[PDB]
């Protein structure tokens, strides 16, 4: 059974786009993968935070995840700064690292790499997932594997990386993104029916009339098809077929309520949870977890390297 | 009521000139001060070693402060890597120092450009109010400082900014070989140093042989007469006897018995340092000590580790 580690950074909200590409991917393969969630707060103050908006943004960046269906008692979501092993290795690894390779991509702004190495490493990870821009983070995290294999001890495993993008509903051609300046290009997890309802009914369309599917011909109702598609567990040509005789009054209508209902249960969850101290019990055990194997293969490093007994 | 934290550097072999310059002087305000000493093997890996040699080291440093009257009970002794905060507060430290400040220093390895807020770490940890003077340390200690405050400021304020304390006009020794020489064990030719583990047997060839003057007069003065006077500093501290008692001991006299007689003197202060240092070394009393310690350390480390966490907003 291959290992994978996703570092998920608490950024404040996901939109549906996000949602689609990473979430709902890589939760379902808890069941076949040994699998962890790692909410990476200590690489989050590397850019300036408000200490409030962190701690909300790490809470209910975790709430989601169990939200969205992740079993906690097959998978492992924890917060990084409660497992010391990753500043621990994180500095082993720093030892390692040569300023060069850094440069070529405040302190830790610079120096975080290492530490993102020693987040995958710890953990024996066989696989990582293809976070935009983690190409060049990812060989690094090879290279240094490589380099402390060499000079000190084969006990690291060589992280791999295996795998429709959501596009803005004002614009097709941008993807969606939480960080759009208009309100109602993107769709949060969060959203509430009625605001859900409007954003969808003024997504940009064509005027052809017909619900058919061209990514460069027809990009604003090819997307909503797509999103209908994942959310409604159907074929984008199936529902090609459904709406052979109709106009994208009733499809956004439709496409409105299949997001409703797909999300209702999602929010539904979540507010249990934010407010539950059960969030707090699944957080100590995801730790207690991550820690307990993070400890093993850190002494390992040490012993590699010399540092205490 | 003043703490001071002495960050140690297990290096693998410990002069005369440190026992005299930092360890004595700062084991004796053991008493009158918490004080912290810290063994650096975190700090240690910043340049190459070999980690059967640094183990080693490390037991070694621990061994020789407990042989030099370090009281567990009343100075905290321990290993950085046994408290793991050094390394949170060190991240959180990265976090808020610049790259350049860092940069105003040293492909090089990165640990060695950016171990400097990992010292900030290991002193703002303690509440720490008094730093020993090291050589290049001045420049560390600035650092330290504008981070204790920049975070102070910025985040809550629970640093206390902490100074350099000068410790009772330690003496500098200087090589038996040159004089002009500081002390040092680097030096290729080893009659230059003597370290504490030295038999008495190499004690004794190495003062005979160390370098003096043509004139036969045992008087201190530094600048013409410098073999003769860093021997005579030599004699005074490990002898408990001023200097001028010594040019009154040692009037009619000349170098032959003055080597002779400082040869036994040394042989003799660094007896039970060594009767000593050889229980502990393979005793697993030694293991305990560092236990305790790592023990005391870590209680307080990590209070002033969470408040770092709710300053900045790690966590829960």
């Amino acid at each position: 059974k291959q290992t994978i580690f996703s570092g998920i950074q608490p950024s404040g909200s996901v939109t549906l786009g996000n949602y689609i590409g990473a979430m709902k991917q890589f939760v379902e393969l808890q069941h076949d993968y040994n699998s962890y969630f790692c909410i990476v707060d200590q690489h989050a103050i590397t850019v300036p935070q408000d200490r409030l908006e962190l701690r909300k943004n790490i809470r209910n960046l975790a709430a989601l995840y169990l939200a969205v269906g992740l079993d906690p008692e097959k998978a492992t979501l924890f917060i990084q700064s409660e497992v010391p092993a990753h500043a621990q290795a994180g500095w082993m690894m720093q030892c390692v690292a040569y300023i060069g390779e850094l440069e070529r991509m405040v302190s830790g702004l610079l120096t975080y790499p290492p530490l993102m190495a020693a987040d995958i490493l710890l953990y024996g990870t066989d696989l990582v997932p293809p976070g935009e821009d983690q190409k060049q983070h990812l060989e690094l995290t090879r290279n240094l594997a490589e380099r402390f294999n060499k000079k000190y001890n084969d006990i690291f495993t060589i992280p791999e990386v295996k795998i429709a993008r959501i596009m803005s509903l004002n614009d097709p051609l941008k993807k969606m993104s939480k960080s759009d300046p208009n309100q109602k290009a993107y769709i949060t997890l969060l959203d509430e029916p009625k605001q859900l309802e409007k954003k969808i009914k003024s997504a940009v369309t064509d005027s052809e009339g017909i619900v058919k599917f061209d990514k460069e011909n027809k990009p604003g109702v090819s997307n909503l098809l797509t999103i209908y598609s994942i959310l409604g567990n159907t074929t984008i040509e199936e529902l090609e077929a459904k709406y052979e005789g109709k106009g994208y009054g009733e499809f956004k209508g439709d496409l409105a309520e299949v997001v409703v209902n797909a999300l209702k249960p999602i929010q539904d969850r979540y507010y249990e949870l934010i407010e539950s101290e059960e969030l707090d019990r699944i957080l100590d055990e995801g730790a207690e977890r991550a820690n307990r194997t993070a400890n093993k293969m850190l002494k390992k490093m040490e012993n590699a390297m010399g540092l205490g007994r």
